[PDB]
């Protein structure tokens, strides 16, 4: 098959989606075919749609969803609120498995952070990553607390032998501060820091985003993600 | 000795200090002798002082610390800003065991989350908890994201055989809301919720605080700690 990356993060609202659109855009401009997948989508009644936003920003056409829930809460709670069920583990794995093609990078965004339940019983993105033998890209903040949460997540991946593809700082302030700079320096000591997307990257139009995406990642690391 | 609890949390600013003060205040009204250790305190320029918070709110006088840094940063970065090192592991563990005696509940507050660097080189409250054979009380929020951060902290505790004494919600909102109410039922499914402290409890006078604290925890559980 090809190259599957779950794009997780240290929590909700850390830039997972914008990192998916950014790595996809950079991969695309490098010649890579790119699929982006969002198996569990909460908050649709407030207009949350990460797939739609990834296409808006990077022009990705190959966009796969499965389960959708109106309320902006944990998938488990969003589902029970609507009288609906969470997808089964094998439904998520099948959705991804179908996208996987040689020479294609498939990106899988979770809901919130690594151990949020996506399927009953207690099935997380970590288990999905194990089933499709994926590596995990961990989107982190530069804010304080980030180091505790990053190391908690890297430990959670390594306990299941899910390989860490690295970190992406999902928002980077221009210019940083003392904590923001110490965080970055401390992050880059326990894991490779693939990118640092400028804050507000989610407001850039096509070209700027594509310009940002290409400079945001080391072209060699991208093109090396999928042979 | 007696009982040693590390009071960790899922992050910075979740209420570990108020929870220390509340458990201390409930254990004291149970006739239990209480000490609190905060080996490393940061943000001393803006006046942060968690042990004095506990002294005031709860009435504890056995209040032990080893190092104080001016800058409001994590200990390591605050130590680096100040050109000086963090204390050593041996100091922190021995300070805590010297506090520990029979009949006494000893509570240890680190800084921020479970894995932030607390002593030289790169040692954490988790390592400290291992060395002193402490259980961990885990302070949590009821805000979106708490289940991920909670499951992560419990997993990291279990990975080093550090027993979980339960969860405490550091600030219970008024009125809840669907996310906070839902998050509380889900947290009860992953571990015991020992208490949920009303929001703003950190500001109560010592007599009000002690009333709240007595009500907030279960009498038999608190007794059974020592
Ligand atoms: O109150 C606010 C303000 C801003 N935002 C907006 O959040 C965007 C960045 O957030 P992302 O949506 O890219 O992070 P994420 O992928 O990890 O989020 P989840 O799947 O877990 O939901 C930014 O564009 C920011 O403007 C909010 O969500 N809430
Ligand atoms: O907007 C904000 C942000 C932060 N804070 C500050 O965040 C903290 C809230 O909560 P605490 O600092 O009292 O709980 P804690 O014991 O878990 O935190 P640490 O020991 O690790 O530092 C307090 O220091 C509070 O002053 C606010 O009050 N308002
Ligand atoms: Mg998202
Ligand atoms: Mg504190």
């Amino acid at each position: 098959g090809g190259t599957i990356l779950v794009v997780t993060g240290t929590g909700t609202g850390v830039g997972k989606t914008v990192v998916c659109a950014a790595l996809a855009s950079a991969a695309r401009q490098a010649g890579i075919d790119v699929a982006v997948c969002k198996p569990v989508q909460t908050g649709t009644a407030r207009g949350d749609d990460d797939l739609a936003e990834v296409g808006r920003l990077a022009g990705v056409t190959q966009l796969a969803g499965l389960a959708r829930y109106p309320q902006p809460m944990a998938p488990a709670a969003a589902a029970e609120h609507a009288g609906m069920a969470l997808p089964a583990r094998d439904q998520i794995v099948r959705l991804i498995a179908d996208l996987d093609r040689p020479g294609r990078l498939t990106l899988v965004e979770g809901a919130g952070g690594l151990l949020v339940e996506l399927a009953e019983p207690g099935v997380t993105l970590r288990d999905v990553a194990v089933d499709v033998a994926a590596a995990a890209l961990v989107v982190v903040t530069a804010d304080l607390g980030t180091l505790n949460h990053t190391k908690l997540t890297l430990e959670a991946l390594a306990a299941q032998q899910v390989s860490c593809a690295g970190l992406v700082i999902g928002s980077w302030p221009d210019p940083p501060g003392l904590v923001a700079a110490s965080n970055r320096s401390a992050l880059a000591r326990i894991a490779m820091v693939r990118a640092a997307l400028p804050a507000g990257a989610a407001s850039l139009d096509a070209g700027d985003f594509a310009a940002m995406s290409a400079a945001a990642f080391d072209r060699n690391w991208v093109a090396g993600l999928v042979g």
